[PDB]
């Protein structure tokens, strides 16, 4: 697999899975994991974690998997990385969304995310509290 570039493009209600992509705006879902939407529990927490994580990095890079690059609402689905660090894999290890949706040929980073759910859930962060 392969990082490239792109940039947060700020929303008016604030969400930050809206990235700039070989010069086009592009919604990016991330690949491989279940994230909490803002009414569930831990929602609230993962929105804010991620929005740090997105808002603070220098780089953020998009990693595609081998499969499918786009959905079928037109989302981007990618391994997303602030300054190297995966958002998917640190959400999972932060106990703040769990592993999901895993399709054939986009599963490259599955067995890294569910050690990453594994370590949250011994340590009972968050989802598994
Ligand atoms: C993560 C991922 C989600 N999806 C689709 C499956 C779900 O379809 P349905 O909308 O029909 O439930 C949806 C989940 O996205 P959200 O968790 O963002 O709602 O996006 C993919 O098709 N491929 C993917 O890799």
């Amino acid at each position: 697999l392969h990082k490239e570039p792109a940039t947060l493009i700020k929303a008016i209600d604030g969400n930050t899975k809206k990235l700039m992509y070989k010069g086009q705006p592009m919604v990016f879902r991330e690949l491989l994991v279940d994230i909490p939407e803002f009414n569930e529990k831990y929602g609230p927490e993962a929105a804010a974690f991620t929005k740090k994580m997105v808002e603070n990095a220098k780089k953020i890079e998009v990693e595609f998997d081998k499969g499918q690059r786009t959905d079928k609402y037109g989302r981007g689905l990618a391994y997303i990385y602030a300054d190297g660090k995966m958002v998917n894999e640190a959400l999972v290890r932060q106990g703040l969304a769990k592993v999901a949706y895993v399709y054939k040929g986009n599963n490259t980073h599955e067995q890294l995310l569910r050690k990453a759910e594994a370590q949250a859930k011994k340590e009972k962060l968050n989802i598994w509290s």
